[PDB]
């Protein structure tokens, strides 16, 4: 699939808006995704233990996870589809060091939506939600086939 300009200005627009406060949309996703798959939290080694929402919201490890997430996925979005420099090494975190399914890219991409959803209503329209969705499905396609070419299925 391939984003329009058009469409990679409405992803854009809506990303500007994590940007404003990255650490707080990482908390708000990360917690989202742990709650709705808490056997990705399992995952995290340092993270297992939370077992509520406050305690998640007090992680300083927790957050300091989100602005990772959210920062290598803010610079991969601003390439608007021309983003292979970067999903090689993100597929090597995530593909040999550990094995990370597309499925749980997935789950994390949900959790992204319903937390843009959530805290910009007013910005974050049908037209916006399925521009987003579309840049994340051509994330999710292109780490799917970079696994793929180092050697894992996914
Ligand atoms: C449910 C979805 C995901 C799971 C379960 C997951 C899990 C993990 C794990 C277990 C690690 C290495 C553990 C560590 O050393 O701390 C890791 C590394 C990493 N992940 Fe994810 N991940 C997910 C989604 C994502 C997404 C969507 C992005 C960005 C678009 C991302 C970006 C990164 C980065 C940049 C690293 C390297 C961090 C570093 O070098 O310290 N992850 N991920």
């Amino acid at each position: 699939m391939v984003l329009s300009e058009g469409e990679w200005q409405l992803v854009l627009h809506v990303w500007a808006k994590v940007e404003a406060d990255v650490a707080g949309h990482g908390q708000d996703i990360l917690i989202r995704l742990f709650k709705s798959h808490p056997e990705i939290l399992e995952k995290f080694d340092d993270l297992k233990h939370l077992k509520t929402e406050a305690e998640m919201k007090a992680s300083e490890d927790l957050k300091k996870h989100g602005v990772t997430v959210l920062t290598a996925l803010g610079a991969i979005l601003k390439k608007k589809g021309h983003h292979e420099a970067e999903l090689k090494p993100l597929a090597q975190s995530h593909a040999t060091k550990h094995k990370i399914p597309i499925k749980y890219l997935e789950f994390f991409s949900e959790a992204i939506i319903h937390v843009l959803h959530s805290r910009h209503p007013g910005d974050f329209g049908a037209d916006a939600q399925g521009a987003m969705n579309k840049a994340l499905e051509l994330f999710r396609k292109d780490i799917a086939a970079k696994y793929k070419e180092l050697g894992y299925q996914g």
